[PDB]
């Protein structure tokens, strides 16, 4: 920096380059020599992808951390991901190296500490003694992993240009992106610079930009956010989306058209109300008819099977999750034209011709953080219909809540409610019990502790899944895996009588030992991405 004066001190990299950011000439009075080197300038500007306090550039500059997939890095790690001793650069035994020392001499390439000359997407990596395997990648402590980016990185200054699925961010600047993405606008405090993911329209996923392909494309940038729990955290409805996108059906979801419309009371329904007394434990039942109307089945066309359970919150919209589409491990990639919904249905085979809708989709979109490698993170997935399904008394959406809403409702509600066909316990288990349930099944469950559903599981609560099931026990027994594959979890309200959905059923590790719970993907976060992936419209 230059705040006028301190140009009679002497350079100092510390106090102007590391403590500041900088320009070339700061540089070069600090620097004895001209040396604008190679990878010193990119001592510099690879490490540019960090930009936080003192330490997170010393870190990064004195090559002790990686760089994001850091071509930075010059520490000592002599191993791999595994563990497997590293190969000296200098050898050919086991792996005569293709890469030695000359090719790449911008890179710190010797002795045997990891380096990555070639950039590997998977960053600093070394040779293998293990002379069947060539090359891998190693297990570097990135910078500092212990900052903790907060509030979704609103406040967010530095710079990533690239999503989680590595594409780059269009600079906001375009004469699209500006002058005809101007039909949303954001708030305004957020410097929107070049194309920097940023976190405009104050989404609940992290942050993002635009991306090429279709016109509207985006997707989220991978960055560290804190554990900002809701559960640790109106009068009635106002109305949140765009209705020429998501269609008609909001302004009036939630409000159930044989109960809530009817001044009737459903067969469990006080039980979520009552939620506090410590009840007799009810066990799921054939629901009433028309109970949960937001029902939707996810049909496979040839052969005829039913995948996965689903949820309507529009005409045109339905919600599910991205592991029902998308799986990878069973070798599963379905598409728009494999799949047909059934709305609105009770018998788990039977056609119900006078009253549930069948339909194609028009467009499935699996979520952009999504991820399965590690632990089914982000399993949420959005598909429209080709049309507009009709309503009546037995199809009919639900409301999807704000973060404030669900934050209102686990305040006051303790218990939710879980419908299907019984399909997880179906696709996830041999279901060697009494077989698949004849009707459309409804049972209410406890929400848990965040920390109980923690230290519940050997696996990671994320601060965007959540747990429930009565705590087993010899006659405080407890089946956990029940209801569909990606379908509703919800809850209703004592402010507005509307039923919200506030989770997506998942896997729960909860399907196999007798002991544990159903997890669920929060809907609160949802918003704002379905906010951009309807606005992909106009029509
Ligand atoms: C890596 O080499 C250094 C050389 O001093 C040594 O301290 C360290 O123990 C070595 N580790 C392995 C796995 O070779
Ligand atoms: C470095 O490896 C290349 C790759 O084939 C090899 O041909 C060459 O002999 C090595 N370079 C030098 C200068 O010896
Ligand atoms: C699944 O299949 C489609 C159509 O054949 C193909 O374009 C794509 O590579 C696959 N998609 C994914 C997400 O793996
Ligand atoms: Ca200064
Ligand atoms: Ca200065
Ligand atoms: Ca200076
Ligand atoms: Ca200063
Ligand atoms: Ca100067």
């Amino acid at each position: 920096a230059n705040t006028f004066l301190e140009e009679v001190r002497k350079g100092n990299l510390e106090r102007e380059c590391v403590e500041e950011t900088c320009s070339y000439e700061e540089a070069f009075e600090a620097l004895e020599s001209s040396t604008a080197t190679d990878v010193f300038w990119a001592k510099y500007t690879a490490c540019e992808t960090a930009r936080t306090p003192r330490d997170k550039l010393a870190a990064c500059l004195e090559g002790n951390c990686a760089e994001g997939l850091g071509t930075n890095y010059r520490g000592h790690v002599n191993i791999t991901r595994s563990g497997i001793e590293c190969q000296l650069w200098r050898s050919r035994y086991p792996h005569k190296p293709e890469i030695n020392s000359t090719t790449h001499p911008g890179a710190d390439l010797q002795e045997n500490f990891c380096r990555n000359p070639d950039s590997s997407t998977t960053g600093p990596w070394c040779y293998t003694t293990d002379p069947t395997v060539r090359r891998q990648e190693c297990s570097i402590p990135v910078c500092g992993q212990e900052q903790c980016v907060p509030d979704r990185g609103q406040q967010y200054q530095g710079r990533l240009a690239v999503t989680t699925h590595g594409l780059p961010c269009l600079a906001w600047a375009s004469a699209q992106a500006k002058a005809l993405s101007k039909h949303q606008d954001f708030n305004s405090a957020v410097q929107l610079v070049e194309n920097f993911c940023r976190n405009p329209d104050g989404d609940e996923e992290g942050v993002w930009c635009y991306v090429a392909g279709k016109p509207g494309d985006f997707g989220y940038c991978d960055l560290n956010y804190c554990e900002e729990a809701v559960e640790e955290e109106t009068s009635e409805y106002q109305t949140f989306f765009n209705p020429r996108t998501f269609g008609s059906g909001e302004a009036d979801c939630g409000l159930r058209p044989l109960f809530e419309k009817k001044s009737l009371e459903d067969k469990t329904e006080r039980e979520l109300l009552e939620s506090y007394i410590d009840g007799r434990i009810v066990e799921g039942s054939d629901a009433e008819i028309g109970m949960s109307p937001w029902q939707v089945m996810l049909f496979r066309k040839s052969p005829q099977e039913l995948l996965c359970g689903a949820s309507l919150i529009s005409d045109r919209w339905v919600l599910t999750a991205a592991h029902c589409l998308l799986y990878p491990p069973w070798d599963k990639n379905f598409t728009e034209n494999d799949l047909l919904v059934r709305i609105g249905k009770h018998s788990r085979t039977r056609y119900e011709r006078n009253i549930e809708k069948i339909s194609m989709l028009e467009k499935i979109y699996i979520h952009p953080r999504y991820n399965w490698r590690e632990n089914l993170d982000r399993d949420i997935a959005l598909m429209k219909l080709k049309k507009p399904v009709a309503f009546s008394d037995y199809i009919h959406p639900v409301c999807l809540p704000d973060r404030e809403t669900a934050a209102s409702l686990l305040q006051a509600g303790y218990k939710g409610r879980v419908t299907g066909w019984g399909n997880l316990k179906e696709t996830w288990t041999a279901n060697v019990g009494k077989g698949q349930p004849s009707v459309l099944q409804v049972v209410n469950l406890p929400i848990v502790e965040r920390p109980v559903c923690k230290d519940s599981t050997r696996i990671r609560i994320t601060d965007n899944m959540f747990c429930a099931g009565y705590k087993p026990d010899e006659g405080k027994r407890g089946d956990a895996c029940e209801g569909d594959s990606g379908g509703p979890f919800v809850m209703k309200s004592p402010f507005n009588n509307r039923w919200y959905q506030m989770g997506i059923v998942s896997w729960g590790e909860g399907c196999d030992r007798d002991g544990k719970y159903g997890f669920y993907t929060h809907v609160f976060r949802l918003k704002k991405w379905i906010q951009k992936v309807i606005d992909q419209f106009g029509e």
